[PDB]
């Protein structure tokens, strides 16, 4: 029978899986029974119904009362408290916590869900510290059963991770650097306001931003042959969602552009199927809005210089892609339950 | 010799405050002496410098480290306590404190100040329950030197204010009703995320997000004769900083849009000098930023019907005109400080 | 059997209107069978296909080659030519040219496509001079099938009419004042560039930009009774689609906020019915996006003062909505065909 | 004495340029007499003066009539034609042409100055076939008095020339990729409507659009050791202005970071001053307007990996900065006048 899940975090990414959830429902091992939240249960059937970048939810009624929050006649029980070891989730039954706040992603953060009850967290975010992270169609199938707190790490790692392995297998990946062209984030601020990170603190639709990003280095523990070549960076853009990541690599084995499109489509319509998508259009970010690969790859844009410097460039909804991944990782263990 | 004034909250009006008072710093009673605010000093010194809106701050040198800011040489102590009760005022010789953290705005929230030691108070928003308001160039002769806690009323009440009083001593004004069409504020989310307001909740740079203002009902306590004959909506739009009041009265005398004009370019000219401006050229909200007038009247848009329904429309920039006024009614205060 | 249609200028309204056909083409008396654009056929198809603000075309497969767009099948022949006279109306036989190129609103530009050899004219814009102009809900039936060509107003207008048709009748409007606060348009600049209007001419997407409109006049054209009554602005802001008007009437019979509400609801579930639609729901603008209606009335945003200054607000989306009507005007010019 | 200089196309570039010159005008050898431009001298005047990224002029008053546009007393004589072969250049007594239009950057087309009777042109953009292309700070020294046409190149070609000439040298650069993160131009579309790009085609502001760009084959004109080793491509971002290069290149000598930043910070100091700006700070695009520099290399973004893959990250003004250099290009040749 059923995965009994709960969504730690009601913000973009939860409400995101949560209607990539409703969408796959019927062929699911998973049951959404409970959400917290630092908001009320009104507050946020609003939110998961009227979305700005996803438009209206149609395919059922979302409603709510204090309690609850009703998708479809499927009631999702919902309480608010900031501090996870206060939560119900033995009184709920819970298995499985998608923990999406931001703020649990280190071992001792996301243990407290255990301690309240939960059996297993899956942090979606990269983790702190020693949190096995699995990257769907690269490790998920490394997957082992007995751990109990799971990362599917970033949106940006995502799209690079398919791409990387499928590129180090042709032709030996030796070096490689990153930069995403990401849309902005709610980690941002809108008007040039306090923040840990100087440049994040500035108005985050006026500017283009630059920031790190663990994405590149995180490669490396899904890909542990890669380990310590590959480093990167981030421009975060005044779009509010979808993102784009240009790649460029050192590689061993002498190559042309006609040839590194011809390794992605192949392996697109084959090992990588479903998780990297080849496309030959042109097309610009509004278009890949909704798209369920983890990977777009844009192959006009690819080109290559002297045999061995490889640029290629991809697409990702950094939302949705994500949290159709985020659901994946979980159908995964939910079959793979210990 | 000076009144020594504490800010409270170094956000977006905190900060442009300070460049206007170091901008005038030459010509005031007031000398800013320290700084509360949950950041500390070496972030809001970068955000003092580098803002997004008003430029790379020119006139002098900004540095910090631990304890202060320095501006200029002038060394500006820094604290940072959410709770006003605990703040250094007697230790500091605070005699005003600027209260501009967006919520100590009732009475009881402002008197904490003054039980920490502060001599006065001015918020720089409308008050909660029975606080004096005023609004620069409407009614700031009326201050009593015996009051304690003061309000500035809204950048929107700024703006307003003063056209209706000059349309009311000309026309009569019966009954009115205003739309702002507002630059979104920090009080909104980037994107989509749980607030008090439904509305607000919604991505700010996406949308046209319409709320509720008190500006048109604050009106009628800086003219008291028009209490409960005002009222109005706002639309937040994507722009970050400009607004612009539509403003629709029924009067009594009947008139024509040339005579409309006419009156509020004069008292623009005299009575308003340096509160109202009088625009006929054709500008677009860029060319706003930075004006020092609490609303410029945009003279070509200006029309009546039938004698009686008036509409003229009026800009103000939301952040530095209001800042200014803070420090007009400041200087007021300083001056008459008995 | 079938009304054969040209469209004149594939630009936002021309391929919305498009969309709107292909998704009622089983309920229609027109067809579409050929466009006119100064651009050619393989472009267009793709700009049919991948659109921004409506997303990816999914009902039918839509392709294209030197001569033609294929839409499901159907096979529209297009040509390019900035002279109307020149068009092959008909050697195409058309009956009804859709003219939607922004240029030719007057009857002597109108005539050109009747001279071509068309026998009607529906332009999508105001008309200059004495052309017939209709709102569907407002003042369609009075349509007289002898006429050769005529305008399906404005956006706003159509937006604005039928809350004034219904609150005439139920207060009686003596007077009023109406601001559109609407989304940006092809008709401004991207980057501060020449333009016959000052204003317009300015960047579109960092500014508002006040402008002049005729809606609110030309209500007096559908509305007889109105005329010379009405007045209004608009203020172009920084979102690519959906707009809102704000209203402000002096009426004749006392009321209040309720009671104004009730009025509209009733006509949005009768009389009006698919043109208005009421909503008590706290939306913003992205959530309008693909609605049907005319007018979708906010009902919280209601106000009156005194009785007799009444305020409404209402949203339309400019683009899609208004396809919408210039389809329907069409498919009841279609009906009527003597 | 003095050249005497026209501007032909006063757009974005022309009208940055002109308020360059206003601001160096008591130390050049050069005098802006005519303007030709599609607009009138009206519209113009106010264009120059209220600009929504550099605000409004404020050294001069800016005036003008039928005929002229008056910056400070100095009388800038209009005219309006679309064929460059039909202009006063004779009777103006022109001597260097600013050609500015976008539209005339062939030899065959900018030569139609040269026959209304212009001795010059310099072309704002990169040129087509056979014309001398010079980027100050790198090549323009080489500049040969005896020609009559030349490029200033692109603003990115400006922006990367002066960096990939500072790291050839001291590294030697094998190959190297590009992409630049630029700001939205006039040659994109404001909502989705036909270009020759597809891409181009699509709302500037509410899409990541990717693009060709000529920058990096351009270096190898300019820097004639590198011809055919760089490649890259541009993503158009929605920001107005302000635009980001990242650079990846291999290189033949082992490096490190550090020392890559430190023979950069050596160039701006010594043969690239005024050219090259290195910055250790942690700001975004806006505090990057009007700067004057043709690269502000962000210290902290530079990385190596494996000692000869080098990744380094700049920012230039692509409006401002690019036309300080048409202005020095231009005060190069008339120190070097025949
Ligand atoms: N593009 C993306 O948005 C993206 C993609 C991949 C991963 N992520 C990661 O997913 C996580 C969530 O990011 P997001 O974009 O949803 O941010 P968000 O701020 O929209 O969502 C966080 C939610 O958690 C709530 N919250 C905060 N602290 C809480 C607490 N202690 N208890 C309960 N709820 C709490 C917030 O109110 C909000 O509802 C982050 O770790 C982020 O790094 C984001
Ligand atoms: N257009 C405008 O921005 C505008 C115009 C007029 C009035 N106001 C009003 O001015 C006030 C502030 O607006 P803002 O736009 O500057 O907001 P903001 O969020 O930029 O500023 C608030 C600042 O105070 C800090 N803060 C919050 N709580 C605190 C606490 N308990 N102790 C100390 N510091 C705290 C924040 O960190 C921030 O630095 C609000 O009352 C707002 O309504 C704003
Ligand atoms: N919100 C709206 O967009 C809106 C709403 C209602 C009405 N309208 C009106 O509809 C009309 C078109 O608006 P739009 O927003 O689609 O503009 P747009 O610029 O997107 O569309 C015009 C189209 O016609 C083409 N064109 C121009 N001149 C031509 C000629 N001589 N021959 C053939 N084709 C030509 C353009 O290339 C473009 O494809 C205008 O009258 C406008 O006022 C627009
Ligand atoms: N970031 C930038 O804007 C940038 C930087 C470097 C180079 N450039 C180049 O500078 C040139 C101008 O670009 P821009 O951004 O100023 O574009 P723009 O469209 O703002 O300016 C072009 C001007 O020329 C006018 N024009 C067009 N055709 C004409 C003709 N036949 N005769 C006279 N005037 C005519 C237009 O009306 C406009 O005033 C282009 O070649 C562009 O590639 C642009």
């Amino acid at each position: 029978s059923m995965v009994r899940v709960a969504i730690n975090g009601f913000g973009r990414i939860g409400r995101n899986f949560m209607r990539c959830w409703l969408q796959r429902k019927a062929n699911s091992k998973l049951e959404i029974v409970g959400i917290n939240d630092t908001s009320d249960p009104r507050t946020n059937a609003h939110l998961l119904k009227y979305d700005s970048m996803l438009g209206i939810f149609q395919d059922a009624e979302i409603t709510a009362d204090d309690d609850c929050i009703y998708a479809g006649g499927h009631a999702v029980k919902c309480v608010s408290d900031r501090n996870p070891e206060n939560l119900p989730w033995s009184a709920w039954g819970i298995d499985l916590v998608i923990e999406a706040t931001g703020v649990f992603t280190s071992r001792e953060g996301a243990s407290k869900h255990l301690s309240a009850g939960a059996k297993k967290v899956l942090i979606t975010a990269p983790g702190k510290g020693n949190i096995p992270t699995y990257v769907v169609g690269v490790n998920h199938h490394t997957y082992d059963p007995s751990e109990d707190i799971v990362s599917n790490a970033s949106c940006t790692t995502n799209c690079l991770a398919p791409i990387v392995k499928v590129l180090h297998e042709a032709f030996g990946i030796q070096q490689g650097m990153m930069t995403t062209t990401h849309s902005y984030t709610g980690d941002q601020r809108l008007l040039d306001a306090s923040h840990r990170d100087l440049r994040r603190a500035r108005a985050a639709a006026m500017n283009i931003v630059p920031t790190s990003t663990g994405a590149a280095k995180a490669v490396g523990l899904v890909i542990p042959e890669l380990q310590g070549k590959l480093n990167g960076i981030a421009l975060r853009v005044p779009t509010p969602n979808v993102s784009v990541v240009d790649f460029v690599a050192q590689v061993e084995k002498p190559t042309i552009a006609e040839q590194v499109n011809q390794v992605i489509k192949e392996a697109s319509e084959t090992t990588m199927k479903g998780i990297i998508h080849y496309s030959e259009l042109e097309l610009v970010s509004s278009d890949y809005r909704g798209h369920n690969a983890s990977s777009i790859l844009d192959a006009s844009l690819t080109m290559v210089l002297g045999g061995n410097l490889v640029k290629v460039v991809a697409w990702y909804d950094n939302e949705w892609g994500y949290s159709q991944r985020v659901l994946d990782l979980a159908e995964h263990m939910a079959a793979h339950w210990a």
